[PDB]
């Protein structure tokens, strides 16, 4: 009711939003609360009127068997153990209602980080229009020939590509996280009277810390009705903790509203996420939209994690090859420098003489030798004076291994002037008082935001209690990021510090030759 | 001196050996530990004496800078930063000793678990004779091939084949630990005339869990001169802490004197160890053995683990894929019966009539379909008496979500009568009351072990304190396993309760059909 200016408050409270303990449930699913070994629903879905046409007071204190048939649920003396449950995913069950009537589920168990038994059950339409046991086939070609030859670009759309073929989806992106968790759309398959989301960049805060922290327990999220209205667990708290059940591992959980009205927001009626973990961090979601509902059972979600993660694996594995593939590239040139080096008359001609090698060993466009009295310009540079006042600058900062940016303006504002060839400078100490630069030029770079970074939600505040809303304007936003040059790669600093390693060598060699003959 | 039988006691001595806060050093190099800012020295290794012509009553209390010239190690008014010590790694130090004399080194700066400076000094033998510039292309060349393509075996086999290119090594293995932590020497390069431990199979004792928790901390271990006498630190606790310093991440740090006598009797002159990591966990070791002294320089030991990790993460797509793509053959089966099954008069008829599906679907050799009263034997199976027997075995003992073994006969006493066609059997119930059944031969599998499991190592027991030894018998044994199929894979078990999952189906489609109409 008060529009509430964006605060350290709303932003706080957005970052430590409990979405895991939420006991609102998708409607057209069952979650039931089970107490072992007996199965004593201590907990149910208040849908369950409508579904079963019993309601939660005639269920309460039931077990599991008096409500429902099954062939593989019997009746056991101990806890369920972990290979039990993954057993059971998904198992048949069923309930005789009004009287000449089957409802079927496909349930799924899983115990919570608290040891409480949840069963999930989802409407079985048997296997009724989406198979995926052949379009795995295709899948699995689209894969085999990326291992043959195939830019990181070419896996990103193959996962795109074969999950929207496998599920029909309207929409599908891989969406990655980049270094402050804001994300990117890095690909995407769409219908194509759709317009597109890729290239453009989202804040950290669309997608907040508990829901990135829930995708690292729970890999897969699905909403196949966006508006179907939410329904409590009853009692909405769990007897035997007197708190609100844990449903982090949740298929049924309801989204937090303000997700939802973000979904409406955008035209989406239903939609699948499936999580991208790499050594225990939230790499990227492959995020499906369909602008109607749509069903996405048990099996087909867990066939699309299966080879959203085998391509995953592989994009490691190209991402590896491709910085190892470099640094033997950077090698090369380090090698010829070397040999040049130690073959000239004096080292610092071996280096003038291979201008390509020099550039090539860092990736960039100009470069100065300075080195006792001389200053040796090579490639495209700032003028000699501005140089100059450059290493004065060096100098006058106390030394350290090595100096690196991509934006030299920003900590030196006379760099302004010569942004066309040294936004980005590299510069390594060499014995102390000489240097060598690289140098490379302004690359404009536009970050194609999807909303207002600096109006990233809306919060209002009724009655002490802040709330939060997914933002209303549909403008986008994008940032020309100048006098920035391309970034540095640890593999080309790594280049430029085995350079300085073997030229001290050689002054140390010819200081040791000089002293002993 | 008295020999004591091996023990719990001498196991858990084992298991729990402080190796990370041994104070003894390899003679060739220097270990300073650092107070900052100043970099005053508190502890040094005890060969001071000898490579620098001081003694440790000469240096502890001074400065680095007054020990050392370098270009690199200014004197900065706070604790070195992670990214300052990074690219100090190597650094050229160097002393003037007796008059006329240069000593020059590499060092190598760590910050241990208690925040403690440790400078670690190789001798530079400046760029000598090992170049690896020039290999990298070559190892390059061999990673992209196995792109191209590759069984998993060939990747091994890169490894230890470019690691010895680079390096010269005698032997380079790479050694896999297994579920239990036992060793299997999986790929070797050697020279001609040294005797292969390529199969070789070793208990975990021979690396045990603080060694292999040493190599999650630090990647590399190195060995230059097994037969080097080992110095100790002077003081041998830390004038800061009052306690041993923690050598985890070191270099220089000598190893427990039991792998160094195990070394000797191998005849290893030299080592090198690189580990590979998966997830927080030890995967393997490449493992290189030289049978005289050898240095293997800082940059060359980083360029080895720099390879064998890359070649690793091609290694975990490789496992990825190969497993997606047995699940992708095994899809096609399921898809094969589902379609016949469905299409049959009957669905045990569909089943019946496409017996190389049912048998590939799960791996096997064998089937049993068991519905109502009929039993169909598919393949090669047991005598029908005799699955009759085992199915009523299977009705008694309650009935999982599946029964599967590699060893049927452990469990199942009268399985040695048929164990040529079912030492391995998979039994999945149907319906609570039916069946499939799945069989599998007896593969013999030979266990090359490379020293006496059940003597695994040697123990005495002098004043209380109990001695481990290396185990002195250089015999093999072979443990010849017996009664025992191929080991199910998880996605056989998946692909068999995928069919489970579908005749399910039918059965309820079927009494739904039967109620309604
Ligand atoms: C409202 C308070 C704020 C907010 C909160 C919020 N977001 C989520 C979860 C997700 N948000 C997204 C974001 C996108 N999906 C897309 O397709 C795109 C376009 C490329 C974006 C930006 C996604 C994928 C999730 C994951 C959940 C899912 O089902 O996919 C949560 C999670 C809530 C939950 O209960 O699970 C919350 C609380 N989002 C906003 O817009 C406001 C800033
Ligand atoms: C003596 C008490 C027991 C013992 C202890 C022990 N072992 C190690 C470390 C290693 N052992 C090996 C083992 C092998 N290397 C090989 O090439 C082969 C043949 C294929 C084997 C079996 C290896 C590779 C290591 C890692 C250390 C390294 O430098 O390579 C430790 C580590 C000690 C340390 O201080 O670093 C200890 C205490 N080993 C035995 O033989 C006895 C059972
Ligand atoms: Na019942
Ligand atoms: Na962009
Ligand atoms: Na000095
Ligand atoms: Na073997």
């Amino acid at each position: 009711a008060t529009t509430v200016q964006l605060s350290d408050q709303s932003l706080r409270q957005l970052e430590t939003l409990a979405i895991h303990t939420a006991h609102l449930i998708q409607p057209h699913g069952l979650v039931v609360v089970l107490q072992e070994p007996d199965l004593t629903i201590s907990q149910i879905s208040a849908n369950c009127t409508g579904i079963l046409g019993r309601s939660p007071e005639d269920l309460l204190g039931r077990t599991l068997g008096e409500v429902f048939d099954s062939f593989q649920i019997d009746p056991i003396q101990s806890r369920l153990t972990a290979g039990q449950i993954s057993s059971l995913n998904p198992s048949k069950l069923w309930a005789r209602v009004m009287g000449d009537d089957f409802v079927i589920f496909d349930g799924v168990f899983h115990r919570n980080s608290d040891g409480l038994l949840v069963c999930e059950l989802e409407p079985a339409y048997t296997s009724d229009n989406l198979p995926f046991l052949g379009f795995y086939h295709m899948a699995n070609a689209a894969l085999n020939r990326l291992r043959q030859q195939a830019n990181l670009r070419d896996f990103y759309d193959v996962i795109v590509e074969e999950v929207r073929r496998m599920t029909g989806f309207d929409r599908v992106m891989l969406y990655r996280f980049d270094e402050n968790n804001h994300g990117d759309v890095i690909a995407e398959d769409k219908r194509d009277d759709m317009e597109p989301y890729l290239g453009l960049h989202y804040p950290e805060s669309d997608i907040p810390q508990p829901a990135r922290r829930l995708f690292i327990h729970n890999p897969i999220r699905v909403i196949p009705d966006v508006y179907g209205v939410a329904v409590p667990l009853t009692p909405a708290v769990n007897p035997s903790t007197n708190r609100a059940v844990d449903l982090t591992e949740s298929i049924l959980r309801s989204a937090y509203h303000c997700h939802l009205t973000f979904l409406k927001n955008m035209g989406v009626g239903a939609s699948l996420t499936i999580s991208l973990i790499k050594d225990g961090h939230l790499w990227g979601l492959i995020a499906c939209h369909h602008q109607t509902p749509k069903v996405i059972p048990f099996e087909l979600r867990k066939a699309c994690e299966f080879f959203g993660r085998v391509v995953f694996s592989n994009i490691s594995a190209q991402e590896d090859t491709e910085t190892f593939d470099y640094r033997v590239q950077l090698a090369e040139h380090e090698a010829v420098l070397l040999d040049k080096m130690t073959t000239a008359a004096d080292f610092v001609e071996g280096l003038t003489n291979h201008p390509d090698r020099l550039l090539g060993l860092t990736g960039s466009q100009g470069a100065a030798i300075c080195f006792g009295e001389k200053l040796i310009l090579v490639g495209e540079t700032p003028d000699e004076k501005a140089v100059q006042y450059l290493l004065q600058w060096l100098e006058n900062r106390e030394v350290q291994d090595v100096f690196f940016t991509s934006s030299l303006s920003q900590i030196y504002p006379d760099a302004v002037n010569f942004k066309s060839v040294a936004s980005g400078l590299l510069a390594i100490p060499i014995a102390r008082h000489n240097f060598l630069l690289w140098f490379r030029p302004e690359v404009l770079q536009t970050v194609n935001w999807g909303g207002d970074p600096n109006h990233a939600y809306e919060a209002t505040q009724e009655d002490g209690k802040i709330e939060l809303h997914p933002r209303q304007s549909f403008d986008l936003w994008k940032e020309i990021v100048r006098l920035q040059s391309l970034p540095w790669q640890s593999v080309e600093i790594q280049s430029a510090l085995a350079l300085k390693k073997a030229i001290v060598n050689l002054i140390l060699r010819q200081a040791e030759e000089h002293h002993h003959h």
